[PDB]
């Protein structure tokens, strides 16, 4: 029962009592004892990271992975505290928890200048639910109590805990038998709400759910299609709600938006009379300009966190709810709804919806040498299964990613979102992984989002931590060479150079296949589209053989427009669109997916 | 004259009379405005980076390369901000300038949750000295101008200028005619403050100077040197004042301190009766506890700022004025007491400090293999000249560079001393290349700090910014290991594993020729210590032949214990010592140096 | 039912639904609009201090005074916000809730030195539980439901609303029928931990 220990010893216990396993980190003098708390105790796995925020966007992914994991971030004082500043803002931007412990100078010379000492509370304050500095040993174990219930609770977001280091080493007397994890925090709706909520979507002719990250949040996909199912509602997913109906279900009527959109799902939308909107924000990228989006629209918007409904537009109901809780009734009320035969019959705005997402698409079967991009994710939707599990940031790579791959399961699209910060792609992959070896992941990026943090690839070679990434290599930033089209500019966007090792890159630039060999993996490099098939062939092989990444690398054309635009109804297709299936036949409709 | 123009093209202008001729940035949507006014305008040379935190570090070598440089990082909203925060901190923590300049969300959509935006003004105060969101056109000139006199003026520090993006192509009338650079505010000491501390030196049977880094951001460092000479003063620089004395003057005495320190430095210091403290704060790692560090000893301290004077221990005499102008009156009145016969003669305590340097020394030249590291900086000495430049960051690699290197003029020696922040080498060292590529850098890193930002090579091989990058690689977090050797711990500080395409590294995992060569630049492994000479002068030819960064790599013995201790009195040596030049035959008593 | 009104009406109703019938205040320009809102909704009854500070301690004593009470503090912009900083600071420090609510300069001249502007939302944040200048008049009623959670939720503490002059008369939808008070989170002992006391 009750001992003598250090706080950290203290810590090791309350981490294992909150379910903590995993953790990511890089030492140092100030974090010492935290890591011989760690060693002494067993029970966490730890994976050096190859840069501190390469540790941090691993927590995230690991979070991202599986409902109710929490990533663990560790590092030192000083500098390691500020490397975690975007992974931390990254988190609290798509509502997700990570748990960042830094250590500290010792209390007594806080505000002296001492080495590597730096206010990390106040810096990290701005992008984390706690931010706080521990000054008692004793508190310990109370601040990582209160930073799992906010890690939890509400609305989630990230928790950064730093400690001085005579906080960490000074004993304190703990009884692990006593620790209790606190209860969490979330409100249900009333009957009254959703009874109100389905009256309303009853009275609608033409509804779509749009289904959002809040649903995964809430580990509510299941109940969220349950739901669709028994009022036959066509799902809209958000890109933090994709998965959560898979794409090859008859009611998912694809994605809407500026950028990562479909033809078809922006045209649904703009046909439809209701938004029924569970665990989404309305996100400026979702909606261009809110007048649009709701023209001729009823509006319901449930959300667990009350400042959220109403923030961009006005709902004509809102609701505060954990999306769960919510969905439970959801279910309950559209079954006395449907006994009482009092749900309309849908059939032919659901065969609208259909139709639209039979004709409206874009064409990916490219035969073109330099590889369109577009191809690339054609091929990937037929190699890989069912169950893949992507991993992807921000670009052209991506864009284009969300609008021609496929996802059948929550949890199974990881990206964040609203921060987008390049080079979290690789490190995301290598979290994901540690929180699920048997899950298949697959990674999407660009060249110049693959080179950020490019040296976490040692640590799947160290640690011996397998899946495959893709990297589509145009030697720019793409993206930014097209918004600049805007001004009539392309400046400073590109990447490539002679490459004095290799004149086989024909004037690329980085030889990332070099590059990923040099830092322990395997890589391959496809120059023709009828090559990317047999590559991904090859990766899973050289994946089962020396259980380490393996990259894919698809040299691009330098130069192709991904569809975009300002407002759901002026989004540009420059490169071809497409009717049939010919042009496109990865679309769900014509494929059967494993 | 007087011009409509888009408060963006007004910067350029303002940038320009304000002497920016360079910026290191990665572009996105939201900072597209100001990358089209750069290229309009012409006379800023932009260079592209491969992470954020590489242009912000970037920015940071270019400051401080020469006197009077501001180096400018450029980014986007979002994530790029936070990605400046660990070189807003590094830049503070060592009293030097960076301009960053963020792209923001429009100002209509600041709190709404507007894609990529961030409160980088609130992230970013507590390491700036001035952080600010610009919310009118008309005032980015005038933010623009505050910024310069702040990071000129008092104890210097960076600024970061956030932009939204209506805010950046907003019409304005603006002249450039008329702009002038605000007048810079620095502090200088009366003429009696100067002779009373003068007074107290003359009084002095023992005394030394500190030299701090405020010697060198005042540009006094030939004021420095002609004032000891003038008193017959040993000189001990602090890490930030090396180099303000050239190693292989007669006075200067080595350095003090608890790592990067001498033997004779340490047992130097302990034996004066006073230190005359000139533009030095007292740091931790310079100091250990102040009262040793004090006992029996007078202590001047001349800082800028006056809130650093007594911060950390009680001076006699404490004044505030910048350095250049203290310095100028100390060669004054030093001068009319010499005139006047009052300057004593310290012929016998200039000799003792000059035999505790003969004979205190650390041995290099071991024929060890695996190689010693402490051979590879005497190596290092023997190869370069005495115009070299080294940059450098943390490690046990760069901790023994300190003790064992020397250096002969200011600015030779860049070091981010107060926050060390890993990664922060190779773009340190392109920024000194770009500030002025006729200077013959050299950096040193362990392979940990090598990694972090390794793809920063590419911008080295993109741009044909040609340095030698010397990568003593121990797979190790050497100064980790080091460090938990007090917790009997050796835990997560290894970096090693069996590299499946290199057998010939030996498991030491990395194969950072491989890397370097993917990454566009030339590199060089030497496993043997007598074949470190040839590989440097091969590294001298590639560099002139190919105009490339050249990394030569150093294969070391896995576990060496640098020198430290946590008193002056304390440090243990673990290696072995010397006391005499066959041992350590690079110590500037026993080398002419070029 | 629902129904077109102010942000300020909106906010009547709010107050009413979650037990408010008193408030200590000053009125002054940029509150205005809330001040015609409590005439108009009636319900809420109005005493007039003579200093803000005044007003902040009548809100204290009201809270303090019986179990479930939260005293509610009224003031303009400016120096009326500064003047409530001290009974923030005494509610936060015995934790016990007031709601104060300030006028505000209008969001487009926020940070543009208007006229008896000040940044009470940085002021406050160290002694409340929440200061928010509110930035949307849809938030209004959102807000205040929140701040009303966090008021009775683990260590109780003070909130200050803050409200820009054309966010509380702007017109929004709201249906008073629907709204509903938060639930109230506070932790309990188990059963294990309460036996090892005895
Ligand atoms: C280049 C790029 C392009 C993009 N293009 C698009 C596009 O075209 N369309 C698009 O939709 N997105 C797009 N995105 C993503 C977009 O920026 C947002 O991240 C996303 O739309 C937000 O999803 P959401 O509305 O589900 O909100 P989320 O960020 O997932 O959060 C929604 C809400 O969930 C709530 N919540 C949290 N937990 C719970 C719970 N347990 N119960 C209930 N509610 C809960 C939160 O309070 C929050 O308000 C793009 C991103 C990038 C980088
Ligand atoms: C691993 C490691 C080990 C280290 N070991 C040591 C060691 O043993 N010994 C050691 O000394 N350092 C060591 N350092 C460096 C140390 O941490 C500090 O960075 C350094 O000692 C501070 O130098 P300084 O006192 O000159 O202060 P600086 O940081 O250079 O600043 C001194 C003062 O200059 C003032 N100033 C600025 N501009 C002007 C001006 N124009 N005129 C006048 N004053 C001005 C500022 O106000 C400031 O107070 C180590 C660093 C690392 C990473
Ligand atoms: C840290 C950071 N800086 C800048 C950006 C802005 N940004 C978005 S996409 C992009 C270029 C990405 O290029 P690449 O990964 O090669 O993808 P491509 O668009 O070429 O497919 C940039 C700089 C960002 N998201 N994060
Ligand atoms: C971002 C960051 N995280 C952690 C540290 C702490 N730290 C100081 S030295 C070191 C290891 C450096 O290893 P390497 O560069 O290989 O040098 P070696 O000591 O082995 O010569 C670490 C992690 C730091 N300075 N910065
Ligand atoms: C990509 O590197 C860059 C250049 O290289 C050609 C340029 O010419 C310019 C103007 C900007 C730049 O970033
Ligand atoms: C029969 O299965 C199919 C659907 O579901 C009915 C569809 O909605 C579409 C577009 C195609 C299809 O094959
Ligand atoms: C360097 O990677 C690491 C290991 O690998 C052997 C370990 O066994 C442990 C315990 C920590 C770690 O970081
Ligand atoms: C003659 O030159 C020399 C010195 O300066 C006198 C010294 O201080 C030392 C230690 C050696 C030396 O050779
Ligand atoms: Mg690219
Ligand atoms: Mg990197
Ligand atoms: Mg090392």
């Amino acid at each position: 029962g009750m001992a003598k220990m250090r706080a950290v010893d203290a810590a090791m216990y309350v981490l294992e009592k909150e379910g903590i396993t995993t953790a990511f980190g890089v030492p140092g003098a100030a974090i010492n004892p935290f890591y011989s708390a760690m060693r002494k105790h067993g029970g966490i796995r730890h994976i050096l990271a190859r840069h501190v925020e390469g540790a941090s966007h691993m927590a995230e992914g690991y979070t991202r992975a599986t409902a109710g994991n929490i990533g663990v971030c560790l590092g030192t004082s000083g500098p390691a505290g500020t490397d975690m500043i975007t992974a931390l803002y990254s988190a609290s931007a798509d509502s997700i928890p990570i748990l960042c412990i830094t250590g500290q100078a010792p209390r007594a010379r806080l505000h002296k200048e001492d080495f590597q000492a730096v206010d990390i509370e106040a810096i990290a304050k701005p992008v984390s639910k706690m931010a706080v500095t521990v000054r008692e040993a004793a508190l310990v174990p109370r601040v990582l109590q209160q930073a799992f219930h906010l890690m939890r609770s509400g609305r989630p977001g990230p928790v950064l805990v730093d400690l001085p280091f005579d906080v960490q080493v000074a004993e304190i007397e703990f009884d692990p038998d006593m620790y209790e994890p606190l209860p969490v925090y979330k409100p249900a709706a009333s009957r009254m709400q959703i009874e109100k909520a389905v009256e309303m979507l009853i009275q609608a002719e033409r509804p779509v759910i749009v289904a959002g990250g809040g649903v995964i949040n809430a580990d509510a996909a299941a109940l969220l299609q349950q739901f669709a199912e028994l009022t036959s509602v066509p799902v809209i997913p958000t890109l933090m709600g994709w998965g959560c109906i898979p794409d090859d279900h008859e009611l998912m009527a694809g994605m809407v938006g500026l950028q990562t959109a479909h033809r078809y799902g922006n045209a649904t939308l703009l046909a439809s009379d209701m938004v029924f909107g569970i665990g989404n924000r309305f996100a400026q990228r979702h909606t261009g300009s809110v007048e649009k989006y709701t023209e001729g629209r009823k509006i319901v918007h449930i959300d667990i966190e009350p400042t959220q409904i109403g923030r961009v537009l006005c709902p004509d109901l809102g609701i505060v709810s954990d999306a769960k809780a919510a969905l439970t009734l959801l279910v309950e009320v559209a079954q006395e709804m449907q006994k009482a035969g009092r749900l309309p019959c849908r059939k032919e705005w659901v065969a609208d919806c259909q139709q639209r997402k039979r004709t409206l698409l874009r064409k990916t079967h490219f035969d073109n040498v330099p590889v369109k991009p577009q191809r690339v994710y054609e091929e990937m939707n037929k190699a890989f299964g069912r169950d893949v599990c992507y991993v992807t940031t921000i670009g052209l790579s991506q864009i284009a990613a969300a609008q021609m791959l496929h996802v059948f399961k929550d949890r199974h699209w990881i990206n964040c979102g609203q921060a987008g910060p390049l080079g979290w792609t690789i490190p995301a992959a290598l979290g994901v992984c540690a929180a699920d070896p048997k899950r298949n992941v697959v990674a999407i990026s660009g060249d110049f989002d693959f080179q950020f943090l490019i040296e976490e690839l040692a640590v799947g070679a160290q640690f011996n931590i397998p899946y495959i990434h893709v990297l589509v290599n145009n030697a720019y930033l793409g993206m930014i060479r097209q918004s600049q089209m805007a001004f009539d500019l392309d400046y400073c966007v590109q990447l490539a150079f002679e490459n004095i090792n290799s004149s086989e890159v024909n004037g690329y630039g980085v030889d990332h296949v070099k590059v990923a060999e040099g830092l322990g993996c395997k890589a391959i490099r496809v120059f023709k589209p009828e090559d990317i098939a047999p590559a991904f062939e090859q990766a899973k092989a050289l994946m089962a053989q020396y259980r380490v990444p393996v990259v894919v690398e698809v040299i691009l054309e330098r130069v192709t427009n991904i569809s975009m635009g300002s407002e759901l109804d002026n989004v540009m297709e420059f490169e071809d669109i497409a009717d049939n299936a010919a042009d496109a036949p990865t679309e769900t409709c014509f494929m059967h997916y494993e």
